[PDB]
């Protein structure tokens, strides 16, 4: 909620130029740096509020401590040029990305990605994040909004499989933004996790959470690529795991006999009515995970198989990062 518009200079040398959208962190624009020699910058101006500062603040903290250990972003983490504070609001200067993968898919009217750019996406989605887990972070908050192309050209053609025309992306390269949530392990973890697109059960059950909350919203993350689409259209904790059971099926009994959340649960069982309104769209939307598969090649088999270990229950036998780098799915790409 800083007023402004194209020609206003923020710090005395960022000229807006033009929007780059918002959320309720507050807002980004695109400015000319003419301390810099032109360079075109994003500048993230965030809410004038405590939550969003202090958010913004951490994620100052994080960005400054990635960039200096990564100088050469290697592992693909957004670059912090610097921030400062303008009328009272925080403001942080990035390099200049395209748009977000979930920009992407919307503008693509919801159409996935192709396979060969799923997989090029997952292997560096894997890099980037398994940096910050080397790093002694967990990031939290992984989600299409959240992962940014490097370049956004795409060229158009009709797709006779899917019925439609059909944008492709030119190169696919990432990045990963967002570090206000990017927790270090010897840091206090919010038992009560806020809203999130993603939601491991560990975190919903308040079981305790660390790096492989990342790897279950990765998870989920490859399967919205695939179909256009998460396969948890919920914003409801107990509708999130009456989904997860008809997908992945039972919740293990170990998770349910050490959670506090007894809200959830009618003895050892889900409380959940599947005759209600609520349960009668879960069965429809929700079925078990390979039947979501659009093909039986080898190559689908293999995402399948990962994304299938990217959501296991429990978060110690689930598959970490180190783990998925080394899957069949990437050896196509180490040829
Ligand atoms: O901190 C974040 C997240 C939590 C909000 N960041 C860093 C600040 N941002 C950007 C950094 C660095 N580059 N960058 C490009 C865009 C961007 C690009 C294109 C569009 N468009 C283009 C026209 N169609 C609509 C979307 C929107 C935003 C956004 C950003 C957004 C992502």
């Amino acid at each position: 909620h800083l007023i402004c518009q194209s020609g206003d200079v923020l710090s005395a040398r960022y000229e807006i130029v033009d929007t780059l959208g918002e959320g309720a962190f507050g807002k980004v624009v695109e400015c000319i740096d003419h301390k810099a020699g032109g360079r075109h910058v994003a500048v993230k101006i965030v809410k004038n509020v405590d939550r969003y500062c202090e958010a913004a603040r951490s994620e100052i903290q994080v960005l400054e401590h990635l960039n200096t250990t990564d100088p050469n972003s290697t592992f693909r983490c957004v670059q912090m040029l610097e921030w400062f504070e303008h009328h009272g609001h925080i403001c942080i200067v990035f390099e200049l990305l395209g748009l977000s993968t979930y920009d992407f898919i919307k503008e693509n009217g919801f159409l996935p990605f192709r396979l060969d750019h799923i997989r090029k996406m997952a292997y560096q989605i894997c890099k980037s994040v398994n940096f910050l887990h080397s790093n002694k972070l967990t990031h939290t908050d992984l989600k299409p909004e959240n992962i940014l192309f490097v370049q956004s050209d795409y060229t158009e053609a009709y797709n006779p499989k899917i019925k439609r025309d059909e944008r492709t992306l030119i190169n696919p390269d990432i990045k990963v933004v967002d570090f206000g949530s990017a927790t270090y392990d010897d840091e206090h973890h919010s038992t009560l996790v806020s809203t999130r697109h993603y939601r491991a059960p560990e975190v919903i059950l308040a079981l305790g959470w660390s790096q492989p909350c990342d790897v279950w919203s990765i998870g989920c993350i490859l399967i919205e690529y695939y179909l256009g689409f998460t396969v948890f259209p919920t914003h409801d904790s107990k509708e999130h795991l009456a989904m997860m059971e008809r997908i992945l099926g039972p919740l293990p009994k170990h998770m349910i006999q050490k959670t506090r959340k007894r809200k959830y649960f009618h003895h050892d069982r889900l409380d959940w009515d599947e005759h209600s309104s609520a349960g009668r769209y879960v069965s429809r939307a929700c079925k078990p995970l390979k039947e979501f598969m659009l093909s039986q090649d080898v190559e689908h088999e293999r995402l399948f198989d990962l994304i299938q270990k990217m959501l296991e229950y429990d978060p110690a036998k689930r598959i970490t990062l180190r783990e998925a780098l080394k899957h069949p799915f990437f050896d196509l790409l180490k040829k």
